[PDB]
């Protein structure tokens, strides 16, 4: 859309992990402002910024909006579409524990965008998480972050780093990354947000290699023995498994119980986000 630094102004803070509430004075617009500071070679720094501009052909209900990455100020900046709602991973501190059934349409709502970066771009998301699904006032559910960029990627090398990781057993184990990977983590978010926290291990801090050694080594983890239905139990437990030979793929859990009543449900997830969120 071409965005320079002039034509933005701060209106507040989102969050960071840093990203902005601006408007775009230009056209109106008011955006989300990524700013990644990478002290990188000038020459892959213009490819991170070739490879984003595949987001203006990313058109899902259930993908974030982009408008446009330029570099200003040793900062990459990635503009997008402002969500009111922030991250399910904001949401779920207000909340406490997410309720099984939004967390039935949350389900469906990644499902439905990681089938679509995977069959009409071939792309994986690679970064599943909470903090990665966001959500809005017209209660929509959108993906975000996703793996866009080899370079960007390369250049965060952010398998390291954090306190949490959502990383696979294969991928921890020299496997090549694939779909059956983006499930383990939703599978572990959902987790996270139904008991109302990061559920490895189960109940001093982890730093993040043992947290990696206890992935591939220990039995997965899985939701408690009353407070859910078998169905979600269910769900949850096939996107575990830890042979992803096993684990279940997008078609198969698009078509599991829990699913097939999630999206009969009649859910008011706008309703209940505002009267929990404010
Ligand atoms: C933790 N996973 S990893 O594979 O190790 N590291 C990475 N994983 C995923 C991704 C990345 C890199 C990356 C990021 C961080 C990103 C952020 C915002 C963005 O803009 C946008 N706009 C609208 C909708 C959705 N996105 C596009 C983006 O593209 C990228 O490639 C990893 F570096
Ligand atoms: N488009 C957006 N609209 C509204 N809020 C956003 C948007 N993008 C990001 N945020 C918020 O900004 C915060 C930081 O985003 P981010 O920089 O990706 O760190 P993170 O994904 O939360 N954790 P990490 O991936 O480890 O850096 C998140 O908690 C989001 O809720
Ligand atoms: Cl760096
Ligand atoms: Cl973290
Ligand atoms: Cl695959
Ligand atoms: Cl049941
Ligand atoms: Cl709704
Ligand atoms: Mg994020």
């Amino acid at each position: 859309m071409e965005l320079k630094d002039d034509d933005f102004e701060k209106i507040s803070e989102l969050g960071a992990g840093v990203v902005f509430k601006v408007s775009h004075k230009p056209s109106g617009l008011v955006m989300a402002r990524k700013l990644i500071h990478l002290e990188i070679k000038p020459a892959i720094r213009n490819q991170i910024i070739r490879e984003l501009q595949v987001l203006h052909e990313c058109n899902s209900p259930y993908i974030v909006g982009f408008y446009g990455a330029f570099y200003s100020d040793g900062e990459i900046s990635i503009c997008m579409e402002h969500m009111d709602g922030g991250s399910l991973d904001q949401v779920l501190k207000k909340a406490g524990r997410i309720p099984e059934q939004i967390l039935g349409k949350v389900s469906i709502a990644v499902i439905k965008g990681l089938t679509y970066l995977r069959e009409k771009h071939k792309i994986m998301h690679r970064d599943v998480k909470p903090s990665n699904i966001l959500v809005n006032s017209r209660g929509e559910i959108k993906l975000c972050d996703f793996g866009v960029s080899g370079q960007l990627i390369d250049s965060m090398a952010n398998s390291f780093v954090g306190t949490r990781s959502y990383m696979s057993p294969e991928r921890l184990q020299g496997t090549h990354y694939s779909v059956q990977s983006d499930i383990w983590s939703m599978g572990l978010s959902l987790v996270e947000m139904a008991v109302g926290r990061y559920p490895i291990p189960p109940p001093p801090p982890m730093a993040i290699f043992e947290l990696l050694d206890y992935i591939v080594n220990e039995p997965p983890p899985k939701l408690p023995s009353g407070v859910f239905s078998l169905e979600f139990q269910d769900f949850v437990n096939k996107c575990l498994i830890k042979n992803p030979a096993e684990r279940a793929d997008l078609k198969q859990l698009m078509v599991h119980a829990f699913i097939k009543r999630s999206d009969a449900e009649e859910v008011d997830f706008a309703g209940w986000l505002c009267s929990t969120i404010g």
